[PDB]
């Protein structure tokens, strides 16, 4: 699985890149944190949804316990969105679907400023993902 949600918080993604005010240095830091998603095994790549919305392939898939809590998992191929698949998934791992439709999914985004200065696709691919949890949360 990943560490985000768990070991990766949005705690330690405030400190990371709360301090940082340049994007050079954001991007240096969503590659990096992008390195921490795990290669998707091709089982579950078979059956994560490929969302339509990015610039290279992104794949989004989840399961529930039925403890209520939602896991998800997902890939990227370029290394900047793979980094902001990672601070998706930490908002959003570990979550109730009620908690996931009372919160803005990309509300962390936000907090941290990551989106000023995002390429217009880049953005699509992030609401795609945005859309696609939210879904996710319904359908259960």
């Amino acid at each position: 699985g990943h560490p985000f949600g768990t070991t990766v918080t949005a705690e330690t993604l405030r400190n990371t890149f709360a301090p940082l005010t340049q994007w050079e240095d954001k991007y240096r830091q969503l590659i990096m944190l992008g390195k921490q998603l795990p290669a998707l095994p091709d089982e579950l790549k078979a059956q994560a949804k490929e969302i339509a919305g990015c610039e290279n392939r992104v794949w989004l898939g989840y399961t529930v316990a039925e403890n209520g809590k939602m896991h998800f998992f997902g890939d990227s191929e370029g290394r900047i969105v793979r980094g902001l698949l990672a601070v998706l998934l930490t908002a959003v791992e570990g979550k109730t679907a009620a908690e996931l439709q009372a919160q803005s999914p990309l509300a962390l985004f936000d907090e941290l400023g990551l989106r000023a200065q995002l390429s217009a696709s880049r953005s699509q691919g992030l609401n795609a993902l945005s859309e696609a949890i939210i879904a996710a949360a319904k359908q259960v």
